[PDB]
């Protein structure tokens, strides 16, 4: 009898899924089919089934299916009643397709650990969409240090990337040294976020500062993990106040720092220490100083101590001399730099003694800078209307000291509305603002000085009692006034 074949769906996949047909009809001498008949059947190269019997069916035929991982040739041939009959058919291997392979990176975050690793997944597929293992695979990296690739023999590529450098890496491959268009991978390699005492720093621009609620210091916190990175998008961050109240500028991230500023309204010591959730990094803490405003406390003439919003001196003389005061001792006053507007006139030295050596004109201004914070000062400012001096020291007529006391259009004998109200205070006139001018200079002595009520009316002052007189018009000092 006769054996013939016939291969259904040659040239399959290897994927040991898709299966070739062969189907062997069995025939008699003239050319009938026979059923019934026992066929067995064999394959090679590793191809599945190896070995099968079975009867013709009522065509005479005798088929089998059969698949293999391996690719090549693979023979079948069927045997019955010593008949024998071969064909070869043939597996193809898979063609890796990009489009339908797949790369993964997990974790896509990594602390710069230079430990800590994203495990990079490839999952090789190609055109039929099978799985294809044994494949030369290989991971590049734009940053990084790619480990080795462990073939699962499953179709999946694996390897871990670590890096102890800040950034992000980009993943790709490349198959038998070739690119492979799967598309790439990121991975962020970043900072621990947990700051590390030793390498953080945290500084403060000024140490100390006035309590004015507007001068303030700058802080500035730079977090560094313990593999020496700076920690970047930092959450749950703060600075924590222990002392004086005082108030801190929300913070604000730098890309090296991270700053906030601080004023305050009350004096005192302050230590502020940042804090990174949960963590309180007091070895970083850090102190500012809030000291009091500098403040003109009084003005010091002649044994009182007047206000300062009083206008004082309305009057002034050679000699005149006071002592402005500081936070409410002169002891303070060599923590300033004083100075003058209108020299020598106008003269101030260290101690802010301020004594007057000619007329003025205008208004004139003495001022203490701080020597602390020299961005601050403090100023007395006055203007002068009448010009004290006298006329001869010898005792004279009213008449005569009223020619003596004219030598200027601006000149007269001083008025006695400005002579005196009879107690010191800063109301503006000679002696109620110096007292005696007995107490200045060697110029004035005690004694009766003619002032003026009208211009043929002349009355007379004590000048160690500030006190007036209008009656006995006898003899007397000449006391002049220039306005100014």
């Amino acid at each position: 009898l006769t054996l013939t074949a016939a291969v259904i769906g040659d040239g399959a996949p290897a994927n040991g899924k898709t299966a070739i047909t062969v189907e062997f009809t069995v025939a008699d001498f003239e050319g009938k089919p026979l059923a019934g008949q026992e066929v067995v059947i064999t394959t090679n190269n590793g191809a599945l089934p190896n070995k099968i019997t079975e009867k013709t069916d009522a065509n005479g035929v005798a088929r089998i299916a059969l698949t293999n991982t391996t690719d090549g040739v693979t023979v079948v041939t069927a045997e019955v009643e010593g008949q024998r009959q071969s064909v070869d058919t043939h597996f193809v291997k898979g063609t890796i397709a990009a489009d339908k392979s797949t790369l993964a990176a997990v974790p896509t975050s990594i602390i710069a650990d230079g430990l800590m690793a994203s495990t990079i997944t490839l999952e090789l597929k190609d055109t039929y969409g099978d799985p294809q293992a044994g494949a030369n695979v290989a991971f590049d990296t734009t940053l990084g240090n790619m480990g080795v690739i462990t073939d699962h023999n499953d179709g999946t590529y694996s390897a871990p990337l670590t890096s102890t450098t800040l950034g992000v890496a980009t993943v790709t491959v490349k198959v038998d040294g070739a690119a492979f268009s799967v598309p790439s991978v990121t991975v962020n390699f970043t900072a621990d976020p947990i700051p590390d005492a030793g390498r953080s720093s945290f500084t403060v621009s000024t140490p100390d500062i006035l309590a004015d609620g507007t001068m303030s210091s700058t802080l500035s916190f730079v977090p560094v993990d313990k593999n020496g990175h700076f920690i970047s998008g930092m959450q749950g961050l703060s600075f924590t106040q222990n002392g004086v109240p005082v108030s801190i500028s929300p913070i604000t991230e730098q890309p090296d720092s991270y700053t906030a500023t601080v004023v305050g309204n009350s004096v005192g010591d302050v230590t502020i220490t940042p804090q990174v959730d949960t963590l309180i990094l007091s070895t970083l803490q850090k102190k500012i100083s809030l000291f009091p405003v500098p403040t003109l406390t009084g003005i010091l003439v002649n044994g009182q101590n007047f206000a300062t919003d009083k206008g004082f001196p309305k009057t002034i003389f050679k000699n005149a001399t006071f002592q402005l005061q500081m936070d409410n001792d002169v002891a303070n006053n060599t923590q300033y730099e004083w100075s003058s507007s209108f020299t020598p006139n106008v003269s101030v030295n260290d101690q802010g003694q301020v004594t007057i050596t000619y007329q003025t004109y205008s208004e004139v201004a003495v001022t203490a800078k701080s020597k602390k914070f020299p961005s601050y000062s403090v100023s007395y400012r006055f203007y002068p209307n009448r010009w004290i001096y006298d006329g001869g020291r010898s005792l004279v007529s009213s008449l005569e000291a009223s020619r003596q006391c004219q030598g200027s259009d601006m000149s007269a004998v001083l008025e006695s509305s400005r002579a005196t109200n009879g107690t010191r205070a800063p109301d503006g006139t000679l002696w109620g603002e110096w007292g005696s001018l007995t107490a200045y200079s060697s110029d004035w002595q005690s004694g009766e000085y003619w002032v003026k009520k009208t211009s043929t009316d002349f009355e007379t002052m004590n000048m160690d009692t500030g006190a007036l007189q209008p009656g006995p018009a006898y003899l007397a000092f000449p006391l002049c006034a220039l306005s100014i």
